[PDB]
């Protein structure tokens, strides 16, 4: 089986790591930072890694049962799976499937059914994913609501993430951090079964983003966010599992109405994409551009430069 | 160019009518209602119909600017397009893409970012898809919200759908109306270049829908959404355009395990599932099961009991 990426164009695809669509491509040097998202993880034959799952809409979605924090707006969610099953801790995974793989506050809404009755309420709340209390890997997590009434035990509920916020006497965009993991298990312990941090290895090289804005909320967020793989490649990559028959596919981006290719960019093996540039770029391409495979090549291929 | 449905399985995909997972198969009799849906319409061969867009996260997503209505706490949003083009009213479409394709009050989140200096705020906000205000082929809608004066005009605003809810004295379940459409243009027109409704045509066949429960937010929603082709289908069609070889493309629904054919059904090419069943059923699949396209049929094709 021949290997392929979609055809669908960047605003045609959705982000790995949040659920927005694509905006645009980025490529910036990334030796400062260390880039290890959990979501959008996926090799080109289909093995997914991290915390990465297919769906687009339960990125950053938390499903469970929650217990009122007495005196407070506070609840805490005990984690099901995302089809209301056990939650499983001692799976080899980071965190369950489609945890947040940033520090920062995420709001959305919490959103409940009583099965008795089907009677149902909602309310706006936040996780803050650097707090002590975000302990995922252990099956618990806690929002801060809008209610300090309103939740029933027992039943379930929904965490449907929206956007991001920031607080504080802090300079502003200072969060979210998106290269900033959770720490999953809280101060209990370190993470576990991480998808590897990426960088580039070839000179004159640098990681090629897929970059979204996310929606803020409150105060003056860093809205960036960076996925190495869309959420539709990923969809593909697991369905196709056609076996790589070298360490890097090379990518042409190409106007379908010319013909002509505007850039070349190495698809590694492994799940992430470098290009040729040195520097901050916000890549200027056509609305009907997309990805094409060309050929299988080695690490040391030299790509046209960007 | 032969013709193939993906192989995810129903829970690894998405609702093409609501920005939530696929949970189940159901069929039933639908001759005492009209089967209209605008969004999750696709042939076989790639042309989108309706309201259909290819993205899962834009469902029922709406952007634009927004302008407080005095003495309230609502506003009016002037529509733009899912990219922030500008919105043409003359585009021969039912209403912009992704418009929702059902009478009910959804609930979610408007959040805005003043461009000069990245300040951002985020409200609980409703959009009633019945109401006398609700416009968007006309390229505006109205939203109820709980501030009178935290919005800006001249400003990017998003709404970012969450659940559905249901008010008053009224019969529990009475709300949303997932098969009467909103009317696009209010009560100043009519609705037009609708995708075509849907009917079962040969003798002891029905409908298959793909379900999924909505998130309620209040009061006692009817939760039921039943979509015709999942999100990925959609943009599988899309993607490969394989010509239709005839009307009806016959899939098996089968068991990786045992490698064994659980049901058989019609995939109608102007885009569609029909089973031979009578009455309301949840069909009861393996978790791992998916469909396989087999062959193109003629329409004297008698389907295998489900
Ligand atoms: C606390 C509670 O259950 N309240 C009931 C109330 O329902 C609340 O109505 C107010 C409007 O004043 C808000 O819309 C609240 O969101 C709503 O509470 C939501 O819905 C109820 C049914 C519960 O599921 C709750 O968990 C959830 O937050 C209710 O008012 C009636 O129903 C509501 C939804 C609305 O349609 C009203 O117009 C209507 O009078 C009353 C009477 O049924 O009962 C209260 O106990």
């Amino acid at each position: 089986k021949p290997f392929t990426v979609p055809i669908l164009t960047v605003e045609e695809m959705t982000n790995s790591r949040f659920p927005i669509p694509l905006e645009k491509l980025f490529t910036g040097p990334s030796g400062a930072f260390v880039v290890q998202p959990q979501n959008g993880r996926c090799t080109t034959d289909g093995v997914l890694l991290g915390t990465t799952q297919l769906s687009p809409v339960n990125i950053c979605t938390f499903r469970g049962d929650v217990t009122h924090i007495a005196g407070t707006h506070n609840y805490t969610m005990n984690l099901a799976s995302q089809n209301w099953n056990n939650y499983d801790p001692t799976e080899e995974i980071p965190a369950p499937l489609g945890t947040p793989d940033f520090v920062g506050r995420i709001q959305g809404m919490l959103t409940q059914t009583t099965r008795g009755d089907g009677s149902t309420r909602g309310h706006k709340a936040t996780v803050s994913t650097g707090d002590v209390h975000f302990t995922p890997k252990l099956g618990s997590i806690q929002f801060n609501t809008d209610t300090n009434n309103d939740f029933e035990t027992g039943q379930n509920t929904k965490f449907t993430p929206v956007g991001v916020v920031q607080d504080g006497n802090g300079a502003h965009q200072n969060e979210p951090q998106q290269w900033v993991l959770p720490s999953y298990s809280g101060r209990t312990g370190h993470n576990v079964h991480l998808a590897p941090a990426v960088a580039p290895t070839f000179p004159g090289e640098q990681l090629l983003f897929f970059r979204s804005t996310m929606p803020g909320c409150s105060g003056y967020p860093n809205m960036n966010l960076d996925c190495l793989l869309p959420q539709e490649w990923v969809q593909h990559f697991y369905q196709e599992a056609a076996p790589a028959q070298s360490d890097v596919a090379l990518l042409r981006f190409v106007n379908p109405d010319t013909g002509r290719v505007l850039f070349e960019c190495k698809l590694h093996k492994s799940g992430y994409v470098t290009v040729a540039h040195t520097g901050q770029h916000d890549l200027v391409i056509p609305p009907n551009g997309y990805f094409r495979f060309d050929s299988w090549v080695n690490q040391f291929y030299t790509l046209a430069p960007m």
